[PDB]
């Protein structure tokens, strides 16, 4: 019979299929459709590896503008497009993956590189045998003759990406039971009526849904659980109206904003919001009530973000806080397309993250975020935490790599820890008035530690203090190379900063850095200025700037 798909779905493997997949590069594909990539096959088979049967695995695609040509102008004006499949395991398992029989054999690169895990070549292939973890992994095969220069930086990456993102199963909390409790599972198509059910838990079994571009996900004050099935794809963005003590969008399927404009406005039809008002539709929205609400999101893969990704409505946002992990944000080729907020208390791990703006925002006290592999575009810093003053404590943010950047210019705010200026008088992030910072707020008891930035990277930081710092810590740091110093990315600058109302001198106390090293160079305060591109840091702060030797 002609050749079909065989999927696994078995105690120690989990793949899926869809059979509306659509081979398109240019256009929007159709509404009950899926994009499927025409240059990466995926197969898996759970190890030893054996003349067994390997288990095809869908590779979805994502490109830029989301087939709208006239959306393209939003975006970097790349070339890139960027493939990913997803798979559930609870063992060791090969991933086979294959390319046209008339592509000739080329080496790949996984990154993060740290993986170390065995590689073959065989039979026009490529196997890489995944190891089990209970977090999974989220990583990027290169291959060496995919890979192009992206001017003006120069950086290496793959002209089409591939992304694998092996999970662990879904356990009870992650996953409704058989016949869950006032539960609705809406049929394949256009999904309509969730933001007047009665239900409390939304559930989309494998299949294609989609909103369109003109109505999104919001889900009635009744709903606490919206569930993405392995297998699930579902075109549209949620926006919780419930003020429960947990909302929660789990599963492993797939939330794709690609049917939304960039900037696309929920209250003005769906345009493209007029005069840049910050009303752009985020993939996830939560409104508060007067009680503490957490938001726990777990396995699901967010596809083309139109905008931020995330944001809660809200006076007193201190009555939110997250628990994310096993998530991942691709094809964000859009400007503007934030990481997740990390409110008070947050937790947040094991997550993948293609963003072109403010990566980890670290606008909140109380936050822990690790195990992350970021693909950085070409805006904004890895981390943040300028735009507004703030008295934020008690951060650690660990196991970041950076595996991809591709700025351009110091109009980016490049940087791999930054902080750009006040947004109220410098919308854009970047100027020479350093007057109007709060001396009354304070960052303390900050902790970045193993960071790793491969590729050509970007300035250690670029640091406005827009309030005072205390006890800022950055241990393990490693930067592969610099992008060139021609572009004006890669100098590290931490200028002084005054208090906006009564010109007293925002204050910078035990910031210190160890651990930090560029290429096979170890950076000290003696080469932390030449090697380490360290030539901006404030006079009047220096004395701060701890190198623990
Ligand atoms: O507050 C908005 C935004 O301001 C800054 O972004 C600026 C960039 O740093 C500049 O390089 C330049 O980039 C233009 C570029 O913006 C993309 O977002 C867009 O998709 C693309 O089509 C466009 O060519 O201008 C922007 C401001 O427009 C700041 O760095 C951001 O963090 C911040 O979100
Ligand atoms: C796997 O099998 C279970 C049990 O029948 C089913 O609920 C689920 O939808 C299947 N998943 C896939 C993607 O095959
Ligand atoms: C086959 O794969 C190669 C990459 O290995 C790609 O460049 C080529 O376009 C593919 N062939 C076609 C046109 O399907
Ligand atoms: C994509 O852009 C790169 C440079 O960034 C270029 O070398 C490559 O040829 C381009 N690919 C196509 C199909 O134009
Ligand atoms: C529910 O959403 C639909 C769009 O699907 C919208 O037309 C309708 O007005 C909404 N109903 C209410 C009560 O808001
Ligand atoms: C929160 O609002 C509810 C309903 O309006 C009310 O019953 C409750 O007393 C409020 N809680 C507080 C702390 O005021
Ligand atoms: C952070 O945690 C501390 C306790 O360690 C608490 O006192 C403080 O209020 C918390 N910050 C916020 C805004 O939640
Ligand atoms: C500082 O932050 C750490 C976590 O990074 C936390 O364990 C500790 O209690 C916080 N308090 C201080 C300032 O020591
Ligand atoms: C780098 O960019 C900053 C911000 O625009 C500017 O002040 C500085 O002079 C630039 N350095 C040069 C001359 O490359
Ligand atoms: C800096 O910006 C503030 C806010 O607009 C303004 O009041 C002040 O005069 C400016 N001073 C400088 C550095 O020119
Ligand atoms: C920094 O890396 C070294 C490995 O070279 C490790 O021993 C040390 O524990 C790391 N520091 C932190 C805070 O993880
Ligand atoms: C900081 O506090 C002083 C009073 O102690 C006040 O004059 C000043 O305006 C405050 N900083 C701000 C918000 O500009
Ligand atoms: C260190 O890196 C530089 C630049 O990549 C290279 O030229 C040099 O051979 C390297 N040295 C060592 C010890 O590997």
């Amino acid at each position: 019979r002609e050749f079909m798909a065989v999927t696994a779905n078995n105690s120690q493997l989990l793949t899926w299929w869809h059979n509306t997949g659509e081979i398109n590069t240019q256009t929007p594909v159709a509404d009950g459709n899926v994009r499927q990539s025409g240059l990466y096959s995926v197969k898996v088979q759970t190890t030893p590896a054996s003349s067994s049967l390997y288990y095809d695995s869908f590779v979805y695609l994502a490109i830029p503008g989301n087939g709208m040509s006239d959306q393209l102008q939003y975006t970097q004006g790349y070339n890139q497009t960027q493939a990913w499949t997803s798979f559930l395991y609870s063992h060791d398992a090969t991933v086979k993956i294959s390319r046209n029989g008339s592509s000739a054999n080329s080496n790949v690169v996984i990154r993060p590189t740290s993986l170390n895990f065995p590689v073959r070549y065989d039979n026009q292939s490529v196997y890489i045998t995944v190891p089990y973890s209970p977090t999974g992994y989220r990583f990027s095969v290169e291959f060496d003759d995919d890979l192009i220069s992206l001017a003006p930086s120069g950086a290496r990456q793959p002209e089409n990406a591939l992304l694998i993102f092996a999970s662990p199963f879904e356990n009870s909390s992650t996953k409704p039971q058989p016949g869950s409790p006032n539960s609705i599972a809406p049929a394949p198509g256009r999904v309509l009526g969730l933001n007047t059910t009665s239900a409390s838990t939304v559930v989309f079994n494998p299949g294609v849904y989609y909103f369109t571009g003109h109505d999104h996900m919001v889900l009635s004050s009744s709903v606490t659980w919206v569930y993405f099935a392995p297998g699930a794809y579902v075109k549209g963005a949620v926006e919780f109206l419930s003020t429960a003590s947990e909302v929660k969008a789990s599963g492993h399927g797939v939330l794709s904003g690609e049917q939304y404009v960039w900037y696309a406005d929920p209250d003005e039809g769906y345009q493209k919001a007029s005069g840049a008002n910050n009303n752009g539709l985020r993939m996830w929205r939560g409104t508060l009530g007067n009680s503490s609400q957490t938001f726990v999101l777990n396995g699901v893969t967010v596809s083309a973000p139109p905008f931020n990704s995330m944001d809660w409505s809200g006076n007193s946002l201190d009555l939110i806080t997250c628990r994310v992990d096993d998530y991942k944000q691709v094809g964000a080729f859009y400007g503007q397309t934030d990481g997740l907020e990390m409110y008070p208390g947050t937790i947040l791990q094991d997550v993948f993250y293609h963003t072109d703006d403010d990566g980890l925002k670290m606008y909140y006290s109380n936050v822990t975020a690790r195990n992350i592999v970021m693909w950085k575009e070409s805006v904004a810093p890895v981390v943040e935490f300028g735009w507004t003053p703030r008295n934020t404590e008690n951060v650690l943010f660990d196991n970041v790599d950076v595996i991809h950047q591709a700025y351009a210019n110091a109009g980016n705010n490049p940087g791999i820890f930054g902080a750009v200026n006040n947004y109220l008088y410098a919308p854009d992030g970047l100027s020479s008035n350093h007057s109007t910072g709060n001396s009354n707020m304070t960052v303390r008891n900050i902790t970045w530690s193993n960071f790793r930035a491969e590729g050509s990277s970007s300035a250690l930081f670029r640091i406005n203090p827009i309030q005072n710092l205390d006890n800022i810590s950055i241990k393990n740091v490693s930067i592969e190379s610099f992008e060139p110093l021609s572009i004006n990315t890669t100098e590290s600058w931490m200028p002084v900063w005054y208090d906006l109302n009564n010109g007293k001198q925002i204050t910078v106390t035990d910031f210190s850095i160890e651990g930090f090293t560029v290429g096979n160079t170890t950076i000290t305060a003696s080469n932390a200025a030449s090697v380490g591109r360290i030539d901006g840091v404030d006079p009047a702060y220096a004395g701060s700037v701890h190198y623990i030797d």
